[PDB]
């Protein structure tokens, strides 16, 4: 059964393709001046069950969920492992403009690329940006699917239409870090993701 993000009311399927399970749902906000804040989009983080089970079975053999979750290394082990994942975004804010959005993800993704990769990923960041070169609008209720395909290949689909891919371990890691890393857009979503990822191997 679908999972509804309460604040926005947006719904996310419990799974995608029977193999990719929804583990966490959150909101990406934009902090404005003072007490002003805007909910930009809701997101759902999915992970392939078999891939997660293999990681746990290999690095956390015979350990209970609580002990797996209790390991400070768990989060980084998941992100670095070859685990197929999907980040589904559903636009909440209705007055976004393409220029503003491009500058926003260039900054967020850019911040992460320099954090994890060579001090010169401009071309890498540009290959990502180019995926949205044909988009002129980004209205409320639009759905974007960012997927980590085998071999750390980042694929993007907008409104159900595949728009391109970029094979880069660095890019995959950077983007995922925004949602499930040390400094995520939504801490509650990250905690749920880690809690459920830890439990997923025992289903
Ligand atoms: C899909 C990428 C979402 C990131 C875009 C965030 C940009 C914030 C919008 C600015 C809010 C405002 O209109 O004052
Ligand atoms: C016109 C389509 C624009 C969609 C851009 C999707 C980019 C995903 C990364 C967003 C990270 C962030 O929230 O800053
Ligand atoms: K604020």
């Amino acid at each position: 059964e679908s999972v509804v993000e309460p604040k926005t009311g947006f719904s996310f399927p419990a799974s995608i393709g029977d193999s990719r399970r929804l583990l966490g749902v959150g909101l990406r906000k934009k902090s404005l001046l003072g007490l002003k804040n805007i909910d930009v989009y809701a997101f759902g983080v999915y992970a392939d069950c078999d891939d997660v089970k293999k990681l746990v079975g290999d690095k956390y053999a015979n350990l209970p969920a609580s002990e797996i979750r209790g390991n400070k290394s768990f989060m980084d082990d998941l992100m670095e492992a070859d685990i197929k994942m999907t980040i589904r975004l559903q636009i909440v804010y209705g007055k976004l403009n393409i220029r503003s959005v491009r500058n926003a993800f260039q900054e967020s993704v850019g911040n992460r690329l320099k954090k994890f990769g060579g001090s010169d990923n401009d071309e890498l960041l540009q290959s990502f940006t180019s995926l949205f070169k044909d988009e002129y609008k980004i209205p409320r209720n639009s759905t974007i699917d960012l997927t980590k395909d085998p071999g750390h290949v980042l694929s993007v689909a907008i409104e159900g239409n595949h728009v391109g891919s970029v094979k880069s371990h660095l890019l995959c890691r950077s983007i995922l870090d925004l949602y499930i890393g040390e400094e995520p857009f939504d801490k509650n979503a990250r905690e749920d993701f880690l809690d459920n990822a830890a439990s997923l191997a025992f289903d």
